[PDB]
């Protein structure tokens, strides 16, 4: 009997234990919530399905945010098995990695435009959207992870700042139009942290020692601090809170420049 | 021989003489200024041109963001008459009205969503992009038209603010690709302003009563205003500003709650 | 014992039980941490003996931050009953009455202006240097009460938005000064709340009435929302959080503006 | 007869042909305004004099910003000889250096505290007390000079950062205050130049070549495009901006991390 004893909570984003739906799950799951869990397609059924079996849940529904029905569809069977839920957590972002890798004006193309938006800034508003009369039910609470490459220009973002820009304003547009339901809708602007999101950046690691260097703590964050931020938003405990953007990047947001 | 003589400027936005653009192609013809046009589609091509020539131009392109030719296309046949490019100016934006008239995650269908962000937000990077060359030839610059709406949550602006938040993101993003170049791209956060841009919007009356309650300045702010704004932002005494997103809005920003 | 099982923190800014100080020490207690606590003169001594004693505290000490003394003494004589410290919560503010009634540029003068900075700004500096010691030794946290005036003009707040604004440029100074020790330093900046902050303000009432009409979640924060969120930002959950400014105000901050 | 013809500008903060205020004078100047300076104290009188006589000006008052008496007493010699004004420019700044030079928690002292706050930010809103009226006979504008260590955290520049947090605060406050009267009340976020502002600090050289590796531009401003800056800010074509904080710093505020 935690935290979170007898609230249900929906992952969607789970690629890896690297990920950070993992360590969010986790987190929310330490303090007794039950956890239901959606993968994009096939290839990623059977990893989350278990992983869901990690986390006591047998609730693992397909769900590619790129296909209208795929997102109600997920939710409709979702609507099956609870009966409401106490949050939805939205790990999910993906562009075409040409636009991730070069000169922004370049390689950003109209469809690598396009898809970077859809799955990255749109399904959460989708997802939102099909996920609205479950949250209602038990006053859920809405949860996505950003990156304060919106805010401020990053080598080989490109498109993403634009993404994150776009989603951390749907933040804001949702909390304000879930707001009246008792439906908190907050967004992590967490650290950078080598997860399956770093596959083909070359710089990553430079980046990395370089976060390390400018980061107050001189450190970088982990799943884990992210997790129990994300437990706390998902919580009671953060009942005043929405539409805001949390940074969890060691107060890496808040340096101007550092040392050489 | 005012402040921009013998400087080149193409105005893509111009529907009227109401829009955004043509006040700020009024301001640069003021100072000495060299304008080119394009227009959406052919229904406009005959009203534009009558702009075109109203500032002494006959420089009129069919361009048509949506369509890629048409963007390269009509900066390749601007490419014909003039050698560079001394600032592109854009001012269009466009979402269905069915996603700027109802609840946020209610109206924002997948659709409306992508309209929104190619035409507002891909668009001004496409345009970046084929504008290169002719910028290059003369250091130009960039400009866009924003809306605070990104920052803050207004109603019915739903997915709108989203787009203006990627684009204000890619203003950033821009303005750091094109840098190197001596392409400053810069934006204007212009106060509301009662253009085309205003039609189907039947809350706009009201909204428009409000601003003026509440900016500083106790009013609401013209296309002169932004186009003086616009001129300077095009203008080299703004060499040292790039990447920098200007609040034309009479203060209204800067206020947190006003008198009852 | 739960979250603050084995914790200590000194709470200075109790001065009645609607204190956010208050709010604030209750949920710490109610983790199981153990309390401290100052007043800023005897008038308050009996009040705050008797409030360390509520959550089980017998170490009250005597706090006025105007005085640099009074502020090493007090810490002197807590560092003779406590060996180190997990967090220190500065929750004091304070500007001459006569600066936060008027037109701001008539109303400021240099004097109010002085207090308003130094008892409101600089006071978080001298504790967090004074305070220095006993937080290395279990690299506690900081944590001091902001609000957004700094960032938007709020009407009669006048030096006190200027005043916040220095405390939360501190707060990311602080936690860049104090970040290699461990120590994490963090604010909340929470919606208004009718506490004894509110004796002389007559358009409290009026302003509570609109935060609840315009907060994404129609309704005013409380000590105990404000007293959560300050135990996550003093809890291991929020240990990759620094120089973070967290807005408790029911999403108040992120409404550009709403039907009025 | 250019843009400045009849218009009248005092500037405040003329310690050398560097200061940031010679070039906005020079900008103003050069579009045909008329100009008057003040000084801090006697060993400075000479030097001003001699500036003001560069610009065809030779109101020259003695306005020590620390005494309040010097502030009206400047402004009341002044309201003598003009009639109105259309802006009045503060370019004043300053703290005890030893709280600038070292860890910000230990070289800020209660006293450093004070008077960077007191020199680097009442005076601006002393100033624009003592100003108003003449500021109103030409519904002139208010600028001061900021810098971005007020929202990001800059080694060395410590309490410094606080005051321009302030300082940027009553440039809220004040243009809403005086935004009803027509005054608009703007500042501008410059890029560090290398000014008498700069005496004292060993680390610039570095500072400066990071910067030039870092903005956008790949360069650092000049008061020159400051001066054209302010020269707009202070212009009629910047009617509708109010309480705006102007980043002349080469975009280099915009950049979250550059090539290691
Ligand atoms: N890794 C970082 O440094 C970082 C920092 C800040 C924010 N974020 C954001 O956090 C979120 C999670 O990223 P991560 O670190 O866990 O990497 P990850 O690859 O391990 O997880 C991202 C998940 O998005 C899923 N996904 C992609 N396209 C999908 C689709 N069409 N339908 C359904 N699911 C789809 C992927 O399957 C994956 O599970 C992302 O949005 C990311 O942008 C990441
Ligand atoms: N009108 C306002 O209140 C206001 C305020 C602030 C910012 N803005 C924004 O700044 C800009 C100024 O707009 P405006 O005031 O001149 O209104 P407007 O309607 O007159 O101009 C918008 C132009 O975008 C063009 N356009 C739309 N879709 C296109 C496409 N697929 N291809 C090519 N062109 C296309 C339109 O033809 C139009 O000329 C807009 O982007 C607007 O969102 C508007
Ligand atoms: N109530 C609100 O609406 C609100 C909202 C956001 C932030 N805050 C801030 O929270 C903090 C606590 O205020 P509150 O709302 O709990 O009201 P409060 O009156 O109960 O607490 C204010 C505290 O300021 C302290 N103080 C003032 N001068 C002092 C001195 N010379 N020496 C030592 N201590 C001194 C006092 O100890 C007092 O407890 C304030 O800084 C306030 O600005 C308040
Ligand atoms: N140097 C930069 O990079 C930079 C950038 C942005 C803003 N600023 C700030 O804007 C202003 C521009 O500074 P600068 O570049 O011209 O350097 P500067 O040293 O040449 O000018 C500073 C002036 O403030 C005057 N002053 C100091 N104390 C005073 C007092 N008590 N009363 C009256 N006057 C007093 C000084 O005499 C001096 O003329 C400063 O406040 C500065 O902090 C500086
Ligand atoms: C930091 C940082 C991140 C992590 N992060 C904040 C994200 O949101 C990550 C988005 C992202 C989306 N799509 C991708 C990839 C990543 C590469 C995986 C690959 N498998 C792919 O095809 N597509 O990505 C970066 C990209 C460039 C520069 C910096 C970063
Ligand atoms: C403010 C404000 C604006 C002006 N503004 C800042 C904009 O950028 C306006 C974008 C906009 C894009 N697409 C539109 C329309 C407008 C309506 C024209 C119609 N012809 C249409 O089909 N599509 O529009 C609003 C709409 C709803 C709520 C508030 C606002
Ligand atoms: C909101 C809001 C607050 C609460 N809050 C966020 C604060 O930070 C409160 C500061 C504050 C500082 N000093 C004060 C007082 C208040 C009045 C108590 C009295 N005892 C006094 O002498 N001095 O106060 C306001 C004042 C004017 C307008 C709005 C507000
Ligand atoms: C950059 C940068 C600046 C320039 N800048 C933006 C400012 O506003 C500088 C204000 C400033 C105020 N007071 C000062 C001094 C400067 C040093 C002159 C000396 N004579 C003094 O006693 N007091 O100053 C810095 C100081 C430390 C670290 C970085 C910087």
């Amino acid at each position: 009997q935690g935290l979170l004893a007898g609230k249900r909570f929906l992952i969607a984003g789970v690629a890896s234990k690297l990920s950070i739906a993992y360590g969010i799950a986790q987190a929310l799951h330490r303090e007794g919530a039950e956890l239901a869990f959606t993968y994009p397609n096939e290839k990623l059924k059977k990893r989350v399905d278990e992983f869901a079996e990690q986390f006591g849940s047998k609730l693992v529904f397909p769900c590619d945010v790129a296909v209208d029905a795929e997102i109600d569809n997920a939710f409709a069977e979702l609507a099956k098995h609870w009966d409401g839920v106490d949050g939805v957590v939205h790990s999910i972002g993906f562009a075409p990695a040409h636009t991730l890798d070069g000169d922004f004006t370049d390689v950003t193309d109209r469809d690598g435009f396009k898809i970077a938006h859809d799955i990255s800034a749109y399904s959460f508003v989708a997802m939102a959207r099909a996920a609205k009369p479950l949250l209602q039910a038990r006053q859920g609470c809405l949860l996505t992870l950003t990156y304060q490459g919106s805010e401020r220009v990053m080598p080989n973002y490109n498109v993403m700042g634009m993404a994150k820009a776009s989603l951390e304003a749907g933040v804001r547009y949702l909390a304000s139009s879930l707001g009246v339901d008792g439906i908190r809708v907050n967004a992590i602007s967490a650290g950078p942290i080598r997860t399956l999101a770093a596959s083909g950046i070359k710089s990553f690691r430079k980046m990395l020692d370089a976060n390390e260097k400018v980061a107050p703590l001189k450190r970088n964050v982990t799943i884990e601090e992210v997790g129990n931020a994300a437990l706390f938003l998902c919580s009671p405990w953060a009942s005043g809170i929405t539409g805001e953007i949390l940074y969890v990047d060691a107060g890496f947001n808040t340096v101007g420049m550092s040392q050489s």
